[PDB]
């Protein structure tokens, strides 16, 4: 499955400026 939605983190990361957003048990971190 997902922990963090892709079609939000991703699509929330990458408006911010990032390359990608990922989940890490925690938080959806953009890096």
């Amino acid at each position: 499955g997902m922990a963090c939605q892709f079609w939000s983190c991703n699509s929330s990361c990458i408006s911010r400026g990032y390359r990608q957003g990922k989940c890490w048990g925690k938080y959806c971190q953009c890096y």
